[PDB]
């Protein structure tokens, strides 16, 4: 019941009559992702921002060619720490009642606004939850990601710029974030997450990994695929993700509880290690949200952490937090 990949995963127009940009209504939900905020703001996704995990991985096959594996990870993670397991809804930004009843602690069910589950530090156009903002568009690091393209990308978005820029958040928040946390499973997406621009935002007629800054802005800022926006000829995520990695390269680690106090996390999965990253992501992050399943909780966890392991990198071996 994780959809399966595209039947027909050529490129096509995805800004079309049946997709219109519409801006927000009340109550309307958007959260840190520019990539699920502009499938709800085009009606890929339900454009109150309230979708299951079936829904969001259709709309990124959809709309921007996601591929079939990386989508299957990243919305079961998603919903399993973020999303409610028993009416099968997340929220893709703020904590709502429209997810279901608030579950019984220490279980959170904050929709992907959730600190430390799944949203993180040094975010390139999003603020760190220490500030007070995680989720809402930020003009100062948008300006930022124009510099950077300016610097070392002729004025476009490229995987140079992504190295460069990646790395400057991580030292931005080693020196202004005294809760700084840049481990396991955000240490993963912080530098897959800088290829998508490149990767998926690039219009699919041309997809020579260079993003121009209006559609850069009208993604990140108004949640707005371009005019006449084609979408990827063929599925991708996180191609060109070493290149970034490798830029600067960083040790997986945290501040102490005061700025520039950066200590490695000698426990932390890296870019070495992808399977530690998912065994403890399942048997820490998931495992501390839910403790001692009651017996129905146990069984959506399990049908849940089945889905999320047909999306894990090859050669990974299944980890069972709830025995088989
Ligand atoms: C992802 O996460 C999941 C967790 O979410 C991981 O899955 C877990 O993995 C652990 C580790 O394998 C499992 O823990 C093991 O459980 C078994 C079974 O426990 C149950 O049965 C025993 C025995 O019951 C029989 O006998 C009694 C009488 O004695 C009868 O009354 C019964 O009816 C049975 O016939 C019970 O004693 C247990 O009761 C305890 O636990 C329950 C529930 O918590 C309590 O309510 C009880 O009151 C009681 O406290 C239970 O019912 C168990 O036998 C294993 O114990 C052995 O290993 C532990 C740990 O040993 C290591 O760690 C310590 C440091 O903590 C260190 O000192 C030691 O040297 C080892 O390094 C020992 O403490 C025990 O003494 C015992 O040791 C013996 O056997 C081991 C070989 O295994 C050997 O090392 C020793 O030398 C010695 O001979 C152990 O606790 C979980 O069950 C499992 N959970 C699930 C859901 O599957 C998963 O691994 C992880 N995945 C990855 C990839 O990381
Ligand atoms: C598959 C389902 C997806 C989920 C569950 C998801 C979830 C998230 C979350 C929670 C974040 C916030 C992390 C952070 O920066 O703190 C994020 C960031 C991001 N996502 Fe997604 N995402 C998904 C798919 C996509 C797609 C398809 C795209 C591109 C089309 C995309 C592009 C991005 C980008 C660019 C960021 C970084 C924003 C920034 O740092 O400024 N995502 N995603
Ligand atoms: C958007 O992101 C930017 C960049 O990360 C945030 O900018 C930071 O904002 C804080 C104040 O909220 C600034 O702190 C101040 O620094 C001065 C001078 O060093 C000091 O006098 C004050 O005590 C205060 O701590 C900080 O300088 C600033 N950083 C940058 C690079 O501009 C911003 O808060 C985020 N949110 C919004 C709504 O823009
Ligand atoms: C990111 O953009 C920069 C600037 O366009 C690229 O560096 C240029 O690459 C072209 C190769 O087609 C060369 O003609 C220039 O010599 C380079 N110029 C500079 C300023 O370095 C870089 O290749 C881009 N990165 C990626 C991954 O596409
Ligand atoms: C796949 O998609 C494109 C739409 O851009 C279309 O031209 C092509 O015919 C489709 N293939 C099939 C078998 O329908
Ligand atoms: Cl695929
Ligand atoms: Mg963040």
């Amino acid at each position: 019941l994780p959809p399966g990949p595209l039947e027909n995963s050529s490129a096509k127009l995805v800004n079309d009559e049946a997709h219109p940009w519409k801006p927000l209504r009340p109550g309307d939900i958007r959260g840190p992702c520019p990539g699920l905020n502009t499938l709800a703001s085009h009606g890929y996704l339900p454009r109150n921002g309230v979708a299951t995990p079936a829904q969001i991985i259709n709309a990124v096959q959809e709309g921007f060619n996601f591929d079939n594996q990386a989508a299957i990870f990243a919305t079961y993670a998603a919903h399993l720490v973020d999303g409610n397991l028993i009416t099968d809804l997340l929220s893709i930004g703020r904590k709502t009642r429209l997810t279901g009843p608030d579950p019984p602690p220490p279980a959170s069910v904050g929709g992907l606004n959730e600190h430390g589950t799944f949203e993180g530090d040094a975010s390139m156009t999003r603020g760190d939850a220490f500030f007070g903002n995680n989720h809402d568009f930020n003009e100062t690091l948008f300006e930022q990601l124009v510099d950077y393209s300016n610097r070392f990308g002729g004025g476009k978005y490229n995987l140079t710029v992504a190295g460069e820029l990646r790395f400057k958040r991580i030292q931005d928040s080693i020196a202004t974030n005294p809760n700084f946390s840049f481990v396991d499973f955000r240490f993963f997406t912080a530098y897959g997450e800088t290829t998508f621009p490149a990767n998926l935002f690039v219009d699919g007629r041309r997809d020579d990994g260079q993003l121009d800054m209006d559609a850069a802005r009208s993604f990140f800022q108004f949640s707005r695929m371009p005019d006449d926006f084609f979408r990827a000829p063929s599925p991708r995520s996180g191609t060109g993700v070493e290149v970034v990695v490798q830029a600067h390269p960083m040790q997986p680690g945290r501040n102490v509880g005061k700025i520039n106090s950066y200590t490695v996390d000698p426990t932390s999965s890296d870019f070495s290690t992808p399977c530690l990253m998912y065994e403890k992501f399942v048997n820490i992050t998931v495992k501390s949200l839910y403790p001692n399943p009651t017996v129905q909780l146990r069984k959506a966890l399990n049908t849940n952490l089945d889905f999320l392991f047909q999306g894990v990198a090859a050669g990974c071996t299944q980890v069972f937090p709830y025995g088989r």
